[PDB]
């Protein structure tokens, strides 16, 4: 049975493609999913691009405990764990919903002075924050990402760590996937309750929701008196330290998927892409040593010019399987290479966002790094038109209602809590954010008419 | 004060050595402790390699659920949740001790015909095993590890895989951890239960005990018959698929510490070394900008040459300090910049090994490459030299009672469950394992004196 269409139901289709692509199966357990290994390879290469800039701007790995005290944090989101040992634990342990707490508690000991600091760490791996709703990489009880968290004796410092971080997703988003986004902060009811403040980056998937793909948090002292993390400055004085939290999840696989995928399957950046060049050789027993030696010659050809090359030369499928599994799992790039073609020295070289073509095998080496960047920049040119088509300035509630039911509406608002929050009871439409840079403009609320807060448009949107 | 000297107590400078060389600390959980970068780094490096390895030979990393429903498999070694989601659960989930459960269910619905086999997987994150006592990287209820796990179409190729992954594991700890390791089969006492045999590498502490490094099992049909994997070969006939099952945890970085670790401190393999060359320059005012710029100068030279190596110009310590600290933490060289050496264009290069000597800083970069590996070559000769010393031939029970108090006893045995679980609660030393490579012996056991088994004398010692 084909994909649903995104145009029939834009959720089913998602579920689907999830399944069919073979990124990730449902697990015994209800609520949890199971990620294979080409969902886990894009997880692989996400982690290696954010891993080399967050190395590169001084950050270090560690790796905090799973389990963390009750004490030290009943509450929904745990998952608690009542017996090990062969017994009744006196003291119930949570799994680890993020590290913070037991973070806390170590940087209050290891901070001590001036010369502690910054203190710049990030943990990569699995959480638990119990979901009733289960869907593949939005919204599960467990769920692989990272989290990072800074320490500075500067409140300057620590705030251009928080935008040095959200930077550094904007830039994963935008150059590796893609995926246009918009940077900016989270209103005071869309914040998180113990930072100072929130901000993030906003994507608009194709079927006009908005999506969270990243975040950063200043939480000034808030975290340092909690967990009374002071150290001594050089005027000898005691001061408390000025923190930042950040984190991305594998959700920002779903970004992709609801982002470029289309009707035929998943769309994958090359920038991310687990392989970004297939090459499928076809071939008979007379014919099968001349395709398979030119279809490794391509391989170590491509190798050498840095792409991530898969020779698909299996033996338990067929080539009408693979090339439709391929576009399936979203490969950039396809090279069916066969005897007739051979002859004359070629291939064909077909794209996955559509058209093919044949060419001669020497010269592929030299023109797939330019058609991969090509294939890049036509991704994000198509996907920076349709946020284009589906965002709108707004100026009355009732054209509001129209925009926020097409994608982004950019609209001004009072800033107030409760006036947000009845927009949101009215049209499920929330703020997604007040960017950093936009237009100056001043006006009315589109609610309650009030003078606008921010002094531009917030973005509002139903959201993921 | 220096560390608790080895010869005085083993397990106590184990602990101070993870303490003081900032390897971990301890967790607010008695039990969790938490990994620091230096000591993540160490576990990074093993993962890559051994990462790259299992890529080379086909295994693509995947990632199954951290919880497990309690019927598949409470046993003391399980951590039980019982409370998710604010309420309590009906049915207790166990937080995974191994995915071997969840992966034969998911296989029993993903594995239909020969199409989809081999099936080759593994995993890196961590599990739990509750454990009482906790000492870092040694012992503890929850821990990092990778555990592979693949289906086959026959028993050859099944078995073909288990000895290709002990080699790989025998690989990392010779070629990489200059960790001297025996190759062979656990008897049928110390084989995993579910298995029809499983290998090991088994290596030799400087305390005189014998830690498993790494083990690789063959599984036969058994796991394949209790959780129903079968498929549809060629011959249109269903069959069992046979699976094998490989796993290698921090543990092995246990190993590293208790095998090359002296009264000093970590002396850590240059090949897996966070830092295999710390660059310390010494000056004062009217030099330090000369200095400075030499230590860039060769710090670039030496990247260049693609060694791990660090700058330490913390200007809050001396350089007395940061000696020890370096030395603590067993970086194999530390390059000495002052002065007077400089005008002469030459440093100091020590080596954790001991001993320094003054060389020309043109000539270094080229140079150090060829010291890392010799620095390499000796840790290894000096653990093989170590455990010829503690292995020792034995003919009666008195001198397997002496050897096994100094470390290796190669003795012949019956074969009896029953006399071996003897010797075990007389002199508390396991047979290790029957070597693959032996010298064929035939002989008398060591303790009943019945005809031996195995063609060759078992591997004995007291072990972790
Ligand atoms: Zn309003
Ligand atoms: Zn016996």
């Amino acid at each position: 049975k084909g994909l649903t269409p995104q145009s029939q139901d834009f959720s089913e289709w998602y579920l689907e493609v999830i399944q069919k692509a073979e990124l990730a199966d449902y697990g015994p357990v209800r609520g949890t999913i199971v990620v294979r290994p080409y969902g886990y390879a894009i997880w692989e290469n996400i982690q290696q691009v954010l891993d080399r800039m967050f190395k590169e701007t001084g950050h270090q790995n560690a790796y905090f405990p799973l389990f963390i005290p009750m004490s030290f944090l009943f509450s929904p989101e745990l998952a608690v764990v009542t017996h090990a040992g062969g017994e009744e634990l006196e003291e119930p342990l949570a799994v680890r919903p993020t590290s913070e707490t037991v973070i806390g508690y170590m940087w209050s000991k290891w901070i001590r002075s001036w010369r502690d600091l910054p203190q710049l760490l990030n943990q990569w791996g699995n959480v638990v924050r119990w979901e009733m709703r289960t869907r593949p990489f939005l919204r599960t009880s467990e769920f692989l990402w990272q989290e990072g968290h800074t320490a500075h004796a500067t409140r300057e410092e620590a705030e251009e760590e928080v935008r040095r971080m959200l930077s550094i997703y904007a830039r994963l988003a935008r150059e590796y996937a893609a995926i246009p986004v918009i940077e900016g902060l989270k209103t005071e009811k869309e914040k998180f309750a113990g930072a100072v403040y929130t901000t993030t980056i906003e994507a608009l998937m194709k079927d006009g929701k908005a999506l969270q793909a990243g975040t950063s948090h200043y939480l000034g002292e808030n975290f340092a008196r909690a967990f009374d993390i002071k150290f001594q400055d050089r005027d000898l004085q005691v001061k408390y330290v000025h923190t930042t939290s950040w984190g991305l999840s594998w959700r920002f696989i779903g970004a992709i998927i609801m982002t470029h995928g289309d009707d035929r399957g998943l769309v994958l950046p090359p920038r991310l892409a687990p392989i970004q060049v297939v090459i499928v050789p076809i071939y008979k027993d007379e014919s099968r040593e001349r395709v398979l030696e030119a279809a490794q010659g391509l391989r170590q050809a491509l190798l050498a010019q840095g792409l991530r090359v898969h020779l698909d030369d299996r033996d338990q499928h067929t080539p009408g399987y693979k090339f439709h599994e391929w576009e399936l799992k979203g490969v950039p790039f396809r090279v069916e290479l066969g005897p007739k073609d051979l002859e004359g020295g070629q291939a064909v070289l077909a794209s996955r966002l559509g058209g093919k073509e044949t060419l001669p095998l020497a010269a592929l080496p030299e023109a797939l790094p330019g058609k991969l960047d090509a294939f890049h920049e036509e991704l994000y040119r198509r996907a920076l038109a349709f946020r284009e088509d589906h965002t709108r300035k707004v100026d009355t509630y009732e054209a509001f209602k129209e925009a926020v039911q097409e994608g982004f509406a950019l609209a001004f608002h009072c800033g107030d809590k409760a006036c947000e929050r009845l927009i949101q009871e009215e049209t499920t439409a929330t703020t997604r954010c007040v960017p950093f840079e936009a237009e100056p403009e001043e006006g009315f609320c589109v609610r309650c008419g009030r003078p606008s807060a921010y002094g531009k448009r917030v973005v509002f949107a139903k959201a993921y």
